[PDB]
């Protein structure tokens, strides 16, 4: 993170242990379960690219995922070099915190307008982990169906937890919601959940369908 | 968070990772028995919208509840820009989908504030109270007694299914009174019927020692 | 709790996520065994209602004790109205229930000041008082020595229950004169009266340790 | 314990959770150990007599120990309002007929009244008594088996000797006379090959391995 | 680490006992995984040579290792001394050894100063890089995929297994381009090449979902 | 430790009970492994001497080695006070004679009596003693297993070299000669064919999956 000091000027503060451990842990026990997406963030609020590192670094399983993300980091990274052209302005390689120096980083994120290099490479890093959640996801939203027997509150667990995988654009996922959900239901709850009409509520539904 | 900094200005302070895990463990363990209701209000106690959806959006199971709580955020950010027509926060602002940090802060820290904090964290509780509801394993006409059960563990598991129904007071009163006497073995159901009608739960519970 | 915030203005400051984890542990775990008491007034000792409230609400097991104490509170708050005929706080003000945070930090910080979180604690502990001696596994005139257990032994199984026994101070100092006494083995109780009427728990043990 | 707010007033510090479970612990895991005062005098170290109250009060088990612990704080107690005839009376120390307010009164007046201290005093008092009397056996008993390690008949004499009562020439009597005569005969020997004063790490390096 | 008090002096604060617990643990658990070398940088972001001492002598187990680093940090502190003929710092005073920590203070706030905090660090992340690669347990020519293992898993132990190995990115580009593709399964390495040369990592695990 | 309060006293900061559990754990599990040292020096960075008996005292094993340890503080404090004839006594030093406020007293005047650092190098002094008297074995010993790795044997030598009270110049003969001549003889044919100038690295290099 970055501080102020007692003297006035802007300085790091070190990325906790625990906060490494409890990422460490996240990362090594969820397997890149989507709510990987917003630990990430909620752990790295005040990073600075040394500390996007430290924490990507640190992961000692996963390493084809964490191929993965630094091959989509540097993709971001030339993406970033081709959108802006040549305190000198970070090229992309700075902003991933590999060609700049920590006191480079804190003077980009304190600049008079910042250059806030930490929250750029955090969007370069969860655009990453995001493709990451998508490949280790069990299946494809399309193709989650309710089994013969199966409860349709643990159906609706895994459909929705699919759903948070999904690339989908919100006003797609808005269609999956209302459309696939009952079109994949097992076909006696299914019936259940078309006597509703087409616009009941989650709440609703799960109440039809209790024990059916 | 909201914190003064050393500048004096009001700023942002993180949920603290050891907040979310302890959030991320009650859910996950505790599976929205009623419990969570008063740990979610416990932990988010400073939680801005951004705060508020951090919590929601790290818990991994329960994604049928997360969508209902989801879905009733939505219904109550609805209502709110019926009941509602810097600038003024509407619906999805309250939510923190539309609002940035800087403008939920804003809002929480001006004279007088506009509290979308606090606003978001009622609609998040009515989301996890019909949660709770939907979560309750068994309806109170379905716990009994079983022959050799201690009163109490049969007390503890009737009141743990009353605070998950959700029912108002006059039916919570007429439940107390009447099934937690007539759902108790026949035994025990003969001293709490000699009890009459006033007795309190000590009363009960009193007589019903090594029964 | 309440603090003083930098500008100078009293204001609430959250009960900790580890002051909570360790309540609901301490509750779930020891199953109101008495020092559950002492533990709570520990961790509750600047609290406002909404604090204990937050204890309260957040325990999710012994919902039957849950219920008592509530049943409690409510009594004891029903004797504040009798007893108590900025805005004076009735007995559901004191309980956190009608009351605003707001107001709470008000009464807690007033000249003189109206102690809503001390009032309320102390009809908390009263609850759980009751509850105490009614999770207290058995009666002190039943606390007996073993043929073959050692008299310290049975002396933390006395001194344990005595604990939860309902007795006054005059009738607890009886019974750890003569009950201690008259229910030991025999040859203890053979040592114990060589003793005479007047002998401290030091001696008493003292003297037991090889019998 | 005790810090100065931002408005400079002195208040009191609630007795942290992880504090409370830690001399929880130790009491109810350790059993009167000698190790225990050193522990309570660690923990304890800001403590106002409502502090350590909350310490005693919380223990749960060993209520054998804790009510004799009460009735010599009350020994005490009543000590101090025989020796000094507002001032504390012996109650108001140990925190019973005395506020919070009054607490950190005396223990932020000049020159402090020290109520914290003196009531950690008499606590010590106390769990000395409870450790000397939950001492498993006598050091005259403490003897060396036929196979013993020389090391671990010492660890258990030392051991021993922390919960002795005996003043610390008797102590100094007991390592240099007992430790010896108490020894297995090999080890016994060894020793007496050795000077009659020889220092402890040349006991044990003379018998390593014997 | 090294911190301004509030009389304004520099002065050195030893690293927390949690960092210390944290990084002994890591070492005597993790075993020279490579996954060692961020956590010790991470755990280490402010330290003098004292600090980075105290992290070294705390390792217990594993003294074959810590012999290894031991002596590429003098090859390291030798060299120092061949490329550099208050004081001016020996190989063996950034080491930590000859120097004492106020030195090293004064060194690390010097103008311009003379980090030898950082620069010990860089002999020791020097020396632990060749441990890594020495505890590597098998030659990348050695992962090949077992007759039913995911792709995904034998990817997983490939990189994890060319993060130890040293060779340069020139290299690792062509065993990521080529040892995977021929150290897959029969049917694996059919889809692979099915893809041609040219494909990415995520290219690759995207065609063996499920092969 | 020492700390400024925010009245900028001087002002004696408690030694955390979570620091006290982390070296009392590591007393109780390691026994006197050498890296309890390192373990001691860094939890005590900052300790005053009623802080470093604190540490001391709340040890409840190895009685022993801690009545090994505190008889060679006596020794260092009685060579203090023959090699400095108010000014601290030996005994001061060791916290036994003096109070918390004459030891923050020391330890910041002007020039500072630094007697927490003072007192923490005879307690390293009687550590050391121990460590050398708890290794089960001494390097002479220490040999490689007919199929035992050799990657494990230098750790079990390292290890034992560490708790060996030998010189640097008698460390470099033993590890040049020792860890060599000491090897399995398949393994020291290995090492033998190295030549004599073999570092560590190049030593385990050569015998990894020998």
């Amino acid at each position: 993170p970055i501080v102020q000091n007692l003297q006035g000027q802007m300085v790091h503060q070190a990325i906790s242990p625990r906060t490494l451990n409890a990422w460490v842990k996240v990362v090594e026990e969820k397997a890149f379960s989507p709510e990987v997406i917003p630990m990430f963030s909620a752990l790295s609020e005040g990073a600075t690219p040394q500390d996007l590192n430290t924490m990507l670094n640190t992961v000692g399983g996963h390493q084809a995922a964490m191929q993965m993300l630094k091959e989509t980091i540097n993709e971001e990274a030339a993406e970033w070099d081709r959108l802006h052209p040549v305190m000198r302005e970070p090229r992309g390689s700075d902003i991933a915190g590999t060609t700049s120096t920590l006191q480079e980083q804190i003077g980009w994120m304190t600049h008079n307008p910042p250059i806030p290099v930490g929250e750029i490479y955090k969007r370069w890093i969860i655009l990453g982990l995001n493709k990451i959640v998508r490949m280790y996801s069990p299946t494809s939203i399309l193709d989650i169906r309710q089994g013969p027997k199966e409860p349709f509150r643990d159906y609706v667990d895994r459909f929705y937890k699919t759903l948070r995988a999904e690339q989908a654009s919100q006003e797609v996922k808005n269609w999956m919601t209302e459309t696939l959900l009952v079109q994949n239901a097992n076909p006696d709850c299914k019936t259940i959940l078309k006597a509703l009409g087409p616009g009941a509520t989650l709440e609703e539904m799960m109440t039809a369908c209790q024990g059916v």
